[PDB]
């Protein structure tokens, strides 16, 4: 008696919209194209975006690489891949909890900075007031992933107290400092849970963003008049500090390491040894600056700087610390480079 509906084939339909998937997985630019073409998604920036904002059947990896693209396309579909995302009444971690779900990490530097850029601005719009600028949400992200890290990858020895993690972010907010129970906070979710990762390998950035700055005291050599030194060694940023005491804010000196090398040497009376020099200028004076007994500042004058570790396991460590220093890492610079701009 009842009548029945007629129902039509979805054999072609479901087969086109795995197709495309598979394709999208493959190569995303060509998966989006198959399915714009047979009618499964339409073109604009905004219908892309919500396509991997859903990512049903999505490698996450795959939609990293697309959206950090330079393309004029790509930047209108990241720009909406944002805006897709909730981030008011947010704490930062809660916010990047959310983000990094949604994709995974790109591998290239500028990829990954237009990526955080882009959620750095739109934080700071769904939450006005917390941060004083835009650059101060990207620093304060990128330490909150390094802090990640430093409490979750069992590589990393000294594990951060809550108190280190606040006085490490000293004048980030555009010279001055956050509210210390909100640092505190956001140190305490992480500790509590770390970054949960999709498809997650154990080789995710959040897991791997370690800090290559080093300290530690060595016995140094002098210019002019050949004097060896107990000094305490700073590597940051592309030069070397050394100090009198740990706790001197003022340098005895400052070495940049741009246009230098290093390599082990012999020496009669001090072992493990190395030197750092100019390859492009042999015989060439070292620029630096160092501090004297009086109190003035002037010009280095070494050829060589020869400093000995108390162990040959240290001296590899800091000829290894060094040469990666002085190889450089653009991400680092690049957030090296906002950090002075904060300042
Ligand atoms: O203190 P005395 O025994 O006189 O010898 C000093 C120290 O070795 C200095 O080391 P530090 O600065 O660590 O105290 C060195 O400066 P560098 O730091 O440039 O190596 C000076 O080099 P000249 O100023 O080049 O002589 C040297 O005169």
């Amino acid at each position: 008696g009842h009548h029945h509906h007629h129902h039509g084939s979805t054999t072609q339909r479901n087969a086109q919209i795995a197709m495309g998937r598979k394709k999208f997985n493959m190569d995303p630019k060509k998966g989006i194209q198959f399915l714009i073409e047979n009618d499964l998604l339409q073109s604009s920036p905004e219908d892309v975006a919500q396509f991997l904002y859903k990512g049903e059947g999505l490698n996450k990896t795959v939609i990293g690489d697309y959206l950090g693209e330079r393309d004029d396309f790509n930047i209108k579909v990241l720009q909406a891949f944002v805006e897709l995302h909730e981030f008011a009444d947010l704490n930062l971690v809660q916010a990047l909890r959310q983000f990094l779900w949604s994709f995974r990490l790109p591998g290239e530097a500028q990829k990954i900075d237009r990526m955080m850029e882009a959620f750095a601005s739109r934080y700071c719009l769904c939450n006005p007031g917390v941060f004083q600028s835009t650059d101060t949400c990207y620093v304060l992200s990128f330490a909150i992933i390094m802090l990640n890290t430093s409490l979750h990858n069992h590589n990393v020895r000294d594990k951060p107290t809550a108190e280190r993690f606040i006085t490490m972010n000293r004048g980030i907010n555009e010279g001055g400092d956050l509210p210390e129970e909100l640092l505190r906070n956001l140190y305490e979710s992480i500790k509590n849970e770390p970054f949960k990762i999709p498809e997650d390998d154990g080789n995710d950035l959040t897991h791997t963003f370690f800090n290559p700055d080093r300290e530690g005291w060595l016995l140094k050599l002098g210019g002019r008049v050949k004097t060896w030194k107990r000094r305490w060694f700073i590597l940051t940023d592309n030069c070397l500090y050394y100090f009198e005491y740990t706790t001197d804010k003022e340098p005895r000196g400052i070495i940049p390491l741009e246009n230098l090398s290093i390599r082990e040497v012999e020496d009669p009376r001090k072992p493990n040894c190395f030197e750092l020099y100019n390859p492009s200028h042999k015989g060439q004076v070292i620029k630096a600056c160092k501090t004297e007994a009086d109190g003035r500042v002037v010009e280095g004058n070494h050829v060589v700087y020869r400093i000995s570790a108390p162990s040959p396991e240290e001296k590899e460590e800091w000829m290894k610390s060094i040469k990666a220093s002085i190889s450089r890492d653009p991400f680092y610079d690049m957030l090296a480079t906002r950090k002075r701009r904060i300042a």
